[PDB]
């Protein structure tokens, strides 16, 4: 049928929403004074990264047109920065350096995540225009 | 094969279980004294609502018989009440009014969630009877 | 195609990662001094157990060769021990006996979970060797 544009929109939408939960999770890792919860949240981030990477493996072959591939390569670049700083706040907090963890959260993590979110937004909007275009086509074929 | 009654039972069962986690999550949002965790939990509820709404989009077209459609429309009505009060405790807590957040949790949220859970239970039990009926049929066809 | 060895590796990998998040979750249940969060975490474990059991239902029929079935029966045995002690720390903590909850965490839970993780590791590595073997075969057929 026409389930690939649908799947792309669904996956990218979930990706956009998960990043926004992760931003608050990272904030709790930096600011929370409950050590065993910080450990649990860091473990959960360690698993979410795997589920995300699997997702990226899934959508990679589905994004072929120029603008979407430009945005996706841009997200792949910024995501390394994002992970690097997120893991730095996590490692800093686990090592008893909370003031520097919070500092890295404000000076590096939030800007990198903000760029990440902007690129996910642009990707989502582009994919919506693409989805409506594909729909108008599939209807122009099922009709005639 | 006969995977639609199976999928309906699986999805409704997960829905019933997720609501029960959400009830404890909302309780933590009202009662916890860890602000950054409250922020993380509220963000997580914001994403779970999306995943749930997608689910409802999925099962909607699968529920066609009378009793199940009556129960499902009843759940759709009570779910607005549920979300409204859950978001109210969340907004009250984020705005520094914790006593009123806890009060809304006891006076509005728990009753609305209780109704929600009862309707999910009735839906699940009905779907189990339906699943065994469909199974007896599919076996009556694969046999003969 | 050849998506069953792929699915087995994906599911077992996720299983291995989820157990590692659960170990930190159980630790937070024993050590955290935030009662409403402990309640939320226990509810979340109650749902994760269901999602896991569904998974085991899924892979059961997919594991047929001798070594993998030996490892899987071993995991099924150790998982009862694991759940029993995890639920014991959870029930002990909910009942106001935190010192004994932490004690059960060190003396029973961590050893049982460690055995669990070792068996998941052996299963994963075996499934990777199996996946590459199946790949070499499928290529030996698509070629010729």
């Amino acid at each position: 049928m026409m389930q690939e544009p649908l799947t792309k929109e669904r996956l990218i939408s979930d990706w956009n929403s998960n990043v926004s939960v992760a931003v608050a999770r990272t904030t709790a890792i930096a600011k929370s004074s409950d050590a065993s919860l910080v450990q649990f949240l860091a473990a959960d981030a360690a698993a979410t990264t795997k589920s995300t990477a699997n997702v990226l493996k899934q959508i990679e072959p589905l994004i072929t047109q120029p603008a979407e591939r430009e945005i996706l390569d841009k997200i792949m670049q910024v995501r390394k920065t994002y992970i690097a700083s997120r893991d730095k706040v996590s490692q800093l907090k686990a090592d008893g350096m909370a003031e520097e963890a919070e500092s890295t959260l404000i000076n590096s993590y939030v800007p990198a995540a903000q760029g990440y979110l902007k690129l996910l937004g642009e990707l989502l909007n582009l994919q919506r225009a693409s989805l409506d275009a594909k729909a108008a086509e599939v209807e122009q074929i099922e009709s005639s």
